[PDB]
């Protein structure tokens, strides 16, 4: 892929974070805390899962960013509508306003309904996310494996502004404490 030149500087929006998340000073890293992080509740915060949004909103154009997932056992990444549900239980699907992939229990899957098995030969340490708003495309790239394609959502019906979407995953195992990091341009 030659999408690198649509690179955008993403920062995390503290106000949207689940109350257990710890976002770094530079708003470029997020990890699961071992307790509630002493913030007030608000209607924006994801309540049921360790999720957070990027601050940036996209309604046109081509955008690209990269995320470090080194030594995590579980995470979700992609984009979502600004209007997605924040409270209660829900599935990650385009019908609910999400265009995502994930790692869970040693397999990679795309967040279709039902989910799609991904075929990755080289476990990624960094993921590239490309959005073409006008074309209705969200693509995922394996930066560890020379930028190889992971998955393309096409015919996307965004139906609103998009925000970068992150889930650091649960850390029930003690093996998933590591952060998600936005990688430099
Ligand atoms: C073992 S743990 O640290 O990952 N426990 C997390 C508890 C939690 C439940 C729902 C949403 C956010 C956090």
């Amino acid at each position: 892929h030659h999408h690198h030149h649509h690179m955008v500087h993403i920062t995390l929006d503290r106000n949207t974070a689940n109350s257990w998340l710890i976002i770094s000073k530079d708003r470029r890293q997020v990890r699961m805390g071992d307790t509630h992080q002493n913030v007030s509740d608000n209607k924006e915060r994801f309540s049921n899962y360790p999720m957070v949004l990027g601050a940036q909103r996209f309604s046109s154009g081509k955008m690209y960013w990269e995320v470090d997932v080194t030594q995590k056992e579980a995470w979700d990444l992609g984009v979502c509508r600004d209007s997605v549900q924040r409270k209660g239980q829900f599935s990650l699907s385009p019908e609910n306003g999400f265009w995502t992939i994930w790692l869970w229990q040693d397999s990679y899957e795309a967040g279709t309904s039902p989910q799609t098995t991904l075929h990755i030969q080289v476990p990624p340490c960094q993921i590239g996310i490309f959005v073409d708003y006008e074309a209705g495309v969200v693509s995922f790239y394996n930066i560890t494996d020379h930028g190889s394609l992971i998955y393309t959502f096409s015919e996307c019906v965004f139906a609103g502004p998009l925000r970068p979407f992150f889930n650091v995953g649960f850390n029930y195992s003690g093996g998933n404490a590591a952060p998600l990091k936005l990688c430099p341009l």
